[PDB]
């Protein structure tokens, strides 16, 4: 019942059932930010797939309807008139996750006709040799944050769709990604910036797209690298992206990556679960279950009397998207 708990007092803390929309904090005085919001989405999302309480199970599969229905209300349902070519994948992926769920092809729609906007006119060969944009006003940075997404939002679409086109575009993307945004083993880079170039910067929610898509890339191919890759940066992530005492980072203040745990839990379930299926890296795999167990706990022994876990997991306004991790780790 501890996901099903979890996800109850998240909603009950944060969920807005009028604007349908979660709330950015505990003071109720503004909702949360357009890219959070797909991800608080799929938390939703998640949750259903987790729980055994048909009611529950119900309840959540209608929230996933309201959260897309609050959105549009506010930002409309094309959303390419946003500059952030990340928001737009953020809700593509999250809208083809949405049409697995319900069937319903109001989401088939936005996520292929979003997916088409930003890799059709967005992907650049000439600077870095590859990548897409972070931005479709200026074209300045090419960014972890939208090119592993468009290619785990391609995965989704080719699982869908069987469209050769979009396991093509993931294919190419993650090794561009692979070359240009990555040590080569496993610590993801930010960015890389025209003039410049590459930003060695590390995050939980970029080592989490790349494990998600190149566990992904492993299934859809057959291509053991992938797997290899995937194994790669969640050691990184364990090792380097961790307090003194193995817990994971605490990446404030930028309110951006505060919540970058959410994405990392959801990405590192994948792997988990393609270990356990597969028996493969059998050392990594019970190294791997025991540090995550031990985070998971953690954060929930840090739970206030509402069951809300704030962010900073290794330690008076609780937040939605610092508190979301601790709901998607018992969600996977
Ligand atoms: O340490 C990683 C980065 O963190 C901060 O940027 C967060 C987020 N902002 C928008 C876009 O630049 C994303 O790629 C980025 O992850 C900021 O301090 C960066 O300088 C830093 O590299």
């Amino acid at each position: 019942s501890d996901g099903d708990t979890a996800m109850k007092a998240f909603n009950d803390t944060f969920w807005d059932p009028n604007a349908k929309m979660f709330w950015k904090d505990s003071k109720r005085e503004k909702h949360q930010d357009f890219w959070v919001e797909a991800e608080l989405w799929e938390l939703v999302m998640d949750a259903y797939q987790h729980t055994s309480d048909p009611a529950l199970k119900a309840e959540l599969k209608t929230q996933i309807d309201d959260v897309y229905d609050g959105t549009v209300a506010k930002y409309g349902q094309d959303w390419t008139n946003n500059p952030f070519n990340d928001d737009i994948m953020w809700w593509a992926m999250g809208s083809a996750r949405a049409y697995q769920i319900t069937g319903n092809p109001r989401y088939l729609e936005a996520a292929r006709d979003h997916f088409d906007f930003v890799y059709d006119t967005q992907w650049d060969e000439e600077f870095a040799n590859g990548g897409i944009w972070w931005l479709n006003s200026d074209h300045n940075t090419k960014n972890a944050c939208i090119n592993f997404p468009a290619a785990q939002a391609a995965l989704y679409l080719y699982d869908i769709t069987k469209d050769e086109h979009y396991l093509n575009a993931a294919t190419k993307i993650f090794r561009w990604g692979k070359t240009m945004l990555t040590d080569g083993n496993g610590k993801v880079f930010d960015r890389i910036e025209i003039e410049h170039g590459a930003v060695p910067d590390a995050t939980h929610y970029n080592q989490g797209t790349y494990i998600g898509s190149a566990v992904g890339l492993y299934k859809a191919t057959g291509n053991a690298v992938y797997l290899d890759d995937a194994v790669k940066a969640a050691k990184f992530t364990k090792n380097h992206l961790v307090d003194s005492n193995g817990v994971l980072n605490y990446e404030g203040p930028n309110g951006d990556l505060k919540g970058g745990k959410t994405i990392l839990m959801r990405n590192l379930a994948h792997l988990q679960k393609t270990l356990d299926e597969t028996g493969q890296y059998p050392e990594f795999s019970a190294e791997f279950d025991e540090w995550l167990a031990f985070n998971i706990e953690m954060a929930w022994s840090h739970q206030n009397s509402d069951h809300i876990v704030d962010g900073n997991w290794a330690g008076g306004t609780y937040e939605s998207w610092s508190s979301a991790a601790a709901v998607q780790a018992l969600n996977g």
